[PDB]
């Protein structure tokens, strides 16, 4: 398993514009087009990112093509960040990929704001963190996939992953 498997479980394949959990515009693997209640605002949103007109629709290559952006800008974002990145590098290859889904779903800014949770994974106490994490937003709106990234920080295994 990859974080591009991981994440297409995840966020799901779409290629018509769709609202996510929070309400918002999005299209393909996860994309948010915008956070503006306009569906208008959201087409042209959409067809600004793609580069042709369209009306809320794309094909599953377009798709991927934003997803690769997305997941190249969420790895980019975490080595740039004062924050994120010592974290990222003190850890192994599978809990490396669960703070990059953390980071596409909620943005840098957002995986930033878990201070306590962000010191405990880079002590490695796993178990810690575990329960840090799941005092948020994010767990209460989102359980089941925050569930899943929590046992991936867990365990360093993609067990919640093996069954799906």
């Amino acid at each position: 398993m990859n974080v591009f498997e991981m994440l297409r479980i995840d966020e799901g394949l779409r290629l018509k514009i769709y609202k996510d959990t929070e309400g918002y515009y999005t299209i393909g693997i996860g994309h948010l087009l915008t956070k503006s209640p306009s569906l208008n605002a959201a087409k042209s949103e959409l067809d600004k990112a793609i580069g042709r007109n369209c009306n809320g629709v794309i094909t599953k290559d377009e798709a991927e093509k934003l997803f690769n952006q997305d997941v190249d800008a969420a790895v980019r974002g975490i080595l740039r960040n004062a924050k994120l990145k010592p974290v990222y590098d003190s850890l192994d290859a599978v809990r490396r990929c669960a703070l990059i889904n953390m980071v596409f779903q909620m943005g840098e800014t957002g995986v930033a704001g878990f201070t306590n949770s962000l010191r405990m994974l880079q002590q490695k106490r796993w178990d810690e963190a575990a329960v840090n994490l799941a005092k948020s937003r994010w767990y209460n709106q989102t359980p089941n996939r925050a569930k899943r990234v929590i046992t991936t920080f867990r365990t360093g295994t993609w067990d919640a992953y093996k069954n799906l």
